[PDB]
């Protein structure tokens, strides 16, 4: 009885590699940002993407996975091969990602309720709302290269959500 | 007139590399700690430890890289197949590792001087001492295991290292 | 991919504009409580409850809109043509219609799971315990008017609830 | 002998119903100053009119009455059909709207005069004065649009004025 | 309209019931564990669940009853007429009871969507989540007896999981 | 030497089976006065003395029973099969409950006496005078029925009593 769900336990694993390796590629996003780009408050804001995508976002799949039996597995595998031309498509392509997210995030929901794994369905619920959350953050940034061609207001303007 | 070295950068990246993918490799050995070898807080040490290598072990490359114009690379591959039999064997796994850290970082020294980098030798010299330190603070936990059989007695002496 | 549902768009409309428009019966429904009945702290429930409907049970759903690009509507219309007889009446009135929004929020919560839309079965579940929560605090109004025939007591009952 | 004035009564039930119906489309062009224009410092502006129009301003006359005789009319009927095309032009919509306010309070003062109603007169007197304060708070705005071409440099000088 | 569901209210009675005949089987062997197998601090553990269980997880079935119209049926009945042999098998009783918790919550979870029911899959979320939490809790403690041999290393262990 | 008394034993084990059933018929008793009989101030009194019973008043014996050597038995049956008409009837009903208690009490301590177990007299002690002051908490409310025909009024003279 309570037999963790094989399907649940692999999209979670998927889901753990997908925020690893979208935290590594965002630490190299930031580091460009900064050195490339010349935008270094761009640069944090992305850095705290990726601490998060590598902090919490994974730590809560381990946690959970520790409590219900599911088995955690390290398969990781990324490579950055190029660089958007410069900082709106890079910040376009971070918000390309993080949509993508939320669509992972709802095919995870969407199963769990198919497993009657409700505690999954639970655990999820924190991804659902980051999954707007982290892409609104990332939205309200994408839209300063719209609302002015100032490197430098946009940058004011970063310093005061990366607060 | 001051050319970054190639070979420093390479052997750098190569650092940076190394660091993330420890810090990957920890991060699953604190949850098999913790979940299967019933010891949470030898699996808080190594989740310390993971935080540590894929935190500022590659963000002073990073920042380095930044001031110098040294080119960050991210190339990450790393795959944990399988696990150490038990927590000793757990622990001493991770002291191999970090044995070989030090041997990496004296290379870099090493390479530095030969290079006339000295901007290089003073960078590595953070990672010269946490070499031994991480190694020692290890250490502290293998012998644990040599100095009793009662996994609860263990347990609780780590809970006094990792306050 | 993640393109927001019209059904769900129309029917979280519809209760912005259920929750305005009752918001302004209950304004005019305060006025009454208080003027008319003589019952000035059973105004102020009715009022705390109308800057609730016209808060952030609307405001909930404007900002929910912002951040996944459905639509918003302003299409309001209401009138109070008459007033119930008496101060129970009024009261009991406002039940009818609480009970009646926790139906249109059960209609909503069904369709996002029908639609596959778990950021807005999240969204709407702070609707589905307000429906009860709300419709909970009227009662405990609707009810002092069964256990007194005096006015002044069931007054002096409802200041240390809107308090 | 103090029989209210019917058409004082009317004039005010008119003003009650222009302060809900404004508020309600502020709410709405709150919301598109900050989801399609993307000057969410603009739409907290707007909100705060909002906010203070179906406040305020309509408390205010609803609390008049109470203590005069006067009857209160709930007739609301706004619909939000089309938008002004971009920020400039939504401020300044705002602005007509908000000098037709002050000519509507100006035939209110004028009337109670004419009706020897010196309560009304005194009463009014609010909405004298914030027809001109909410006007220039406004103006203050609408007039950053001709001193930069630049949405983040204008949005950076709302925020000053929003605390 | 809102008529509550009698499957769901005679899963919550049950569950009601569940949680009385927990806590009191819980409270016996609380004293058991203090009284025949000397370890006081395994009983304080098990007496914080047996105040949980007939506590909050007995009032928020009460008190979500008084809100929604189901009916509160009160009938309990629960003999402990032998108990497991020593503390290991006591603290391995208590775990596999609270894994059957978490089975009783999934069809409640299970027959509140079927039932159409979202109001009481909400309240049940609180539940859902307790399963886990408290199995984890009670897990914890299993655990100790098969990593010392030592009932003072175990309870000395117990001791910083009760405070 | 100092081998328990067996018929205090049996006594005392009917006494907290007394308190536990008690108990049990309190909390529904509790629950009835709020939603039912509309005094949930009533069902806070009823509640608190439901926590009595279930709690010191149980563990009291519990406790005992480890010090001296006396068995603790489980054997727990309550059915509340139907509930007194209105508050009043519902209050003195709990009246008629308590005054049993006493005198179950009074036979613990003559029989104390006759088998010359002076702890077991001490011990008892605690309950001779709680049964007065339970008792005498109960009476002070039974009685607002008969001073006022006014539910809310008792409500608010209760209110002072639960403090
Ligand atoms: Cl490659
Ligand atoms: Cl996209
Ligand atoms: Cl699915
Ligand atoms: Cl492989
Ligand atoms: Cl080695
Ligand atoms: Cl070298
Ligand atoms: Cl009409
Ligand atoms: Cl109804
Ligand atoms: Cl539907
Ligand atoms: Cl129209
Ligand atoms: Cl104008
Ligand atoms: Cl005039
Ligand atoms: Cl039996
Ligand atoms: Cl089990
Ligand atoms: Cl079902
Ligand atoms: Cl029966
Ligand atoms: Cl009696
Ligand atoms: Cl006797
Ligand atoms: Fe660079
Ligand atoms: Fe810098
Ligand atoms: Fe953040
Ligand atoms: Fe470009
Ligand atoms: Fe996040
Ligand atoms: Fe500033
Ligand atoms: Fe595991
Ligand atoms: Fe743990
Ligand atoms: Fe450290
Ligand atoms: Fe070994
Ligand atoms: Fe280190
Ligand atoms: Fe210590
Ligand atoms: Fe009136
Ligand atoms: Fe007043
Ligand atoms: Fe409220
Ligand atoms: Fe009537
Ligand atoms: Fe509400
Ligand atoms: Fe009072
Ligand atoms: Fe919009
Ligand atoms: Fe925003
Ligand atoms: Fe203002
Ligand atoms: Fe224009
Ligand atoms: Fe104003
Ligand atoms: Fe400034
Ligand atoms: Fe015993
Ligand atoms: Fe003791
Ligand atoms: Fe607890
Ligand atoms: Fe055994
Ligand atoms: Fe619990
Ligand atoms: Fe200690
Ligand atoms: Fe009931
Ligand atoms: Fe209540
Ligand atoms: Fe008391
Ligand atoms: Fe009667
Ligand atoms: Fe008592
Ligand atoms: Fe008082
Ligand atoms: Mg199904
Ligand atoms: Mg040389
Ligand atoms: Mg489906
Ligand atoms: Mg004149
Ligand atoms: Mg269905
Ligand atoms: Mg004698």
């Amino acid at each position: 009885i309570m037999q963790k769900s094989n399907k649940i336990n692999d999209a979670l694993n998927q889901h753990y590699k997908l925020n690893v390796e979208l935290g590594l590629v965002y630490a190299h996003y930031a580091h460009v940002a900064d050195d490339e780009f010349d935008m270094p408050y761009l640069g944090k804001f992305i850095q705290h993407l990726s601490e998060d995508k590598l902090g919490v976002h994974k730590e809560y799949i381990s946690d959970y996975f520790k409590r219900n039996g599911m088995k955690l597995k390290t398969d990781v595998s990324v490579a950055v091969k190029s660089i958007p031309s410069d900082a709106k498509a890079l910040i376009q392509e971070v918000y390309a990602r993080e949509n993508e997210v939320r669509d992972h995030v709802k095919a995870i929901a969407k199963l769990a309720l198919a497993e009657d794994d409700y505690e999954s369905f639970y655990f999820i619920q924190w991804y659902v709302r980051d999954g707007l959350k982290d892409l609104t953050e990332v939205d309200d940034v994408v839209k300063l290269f719209n609302s002015s061609n100032d490197k430098l207001i946009i940058e004011e303007t970063i310093k005061e959500m990366v607060e």
